[PDB]
């Protein structure tokens, strides 16, 4: 998986034996064998996605996605098939999941399992605006250690990053008007390649982030002072 050059040189290895003359046939089993994990990889995507749903709370439809899941729990019956006779149900399912990477899959996990951290998120702040407003208070929570500072800025990134998903969010969205949003969220992780691990990051730090609000407004830490 991801080394299908690599795939080639072993086919080619394997050819040595002097089979088959010109051995070209391989390049269409190659592309067949890309098809496969790429498939399967679509089919992690959907259970993701479904995971999100539950996650941020939407209300569209996405019972289409249940075909590739449909295929992921009936594997056995369907394995045994060839590689060509698959179903062009399947082709379909790849046709509209194209646009997601392995590390786009990862961002939607970051944000599936952090429900309560949407929650709170979406109760304090509701307008990236107000976001401003809170990092100022965090700052004098943070206790001038390196850690503790850049909590705020892994927060802020983070929510400056996630920010269609967290906030603006209609529930009644449909498949499309998902992949926009998520088209933002898109060019936001080909800006920044590890603001999902920042979002796990600000969720296991809920605490603080909760106790920003009511406590750490004004005492000013004062080390440097």
């Amino acid at each position: 998986v991801n080394k299908y050059t690599d795939l080639d040189s072993e086919l080619k290895i394997m050819c040595t034996v002097d089979h088959q003359d010109q051995r070209d046939w391989i390049k269409d089993r190659v592309e067949q064998i890309k098809e496969y994990h790429h498939l399967h990889q679509a089919v992690h995507a959907a259970k993701v996605i479904l995971q999100v749903k539950e996650s941020l709370g939407l209300n569209g439809d996405f019972s289409v996605l249940n075909t590739l899941l449909n295929f992921t729990d009936n594997f056995d019956d369907f394995r045994r098939e060839t590689l060509d006779q698959i179903n062009q149900e399947l082709i379909q399912a790849k046709k509209l999941l194209q646009d997601i990477s392995e590390a786009r899959c990862k961002g939607l996990q970051a944000l599936s399992l952090r429900k309560e951290f949407i929650c709170w998120v979406r109760e304090a702040l509701g307008g990236i605006n107000e976001l401003k407003v809170f990092v100022d208070l965090a700052s004098i929570s943070a206790g001038e250690n390196d850690i503790d500072v850049d909590r705020v800025a892994c927060f802020h990134d983070a929510v400056q990053g996630y920010a269609s998903l967290l906030f603006k969010l209609d529930p009644s969205v449909d498949f499309s008007a998902f992949m926009k949003h998520l088209k933002k969220l898109w060019k936001a992780l080909d800006k920044d390649q590890y603001l999902p691990r920042k979002l796990c990051d600000s969720a296991r730090n809920l605490e603080w982030l909760k106790t920003v609000n009511e406590s750490h407004g004004s005492v000013e830490r004062s080390s440097l002072t």
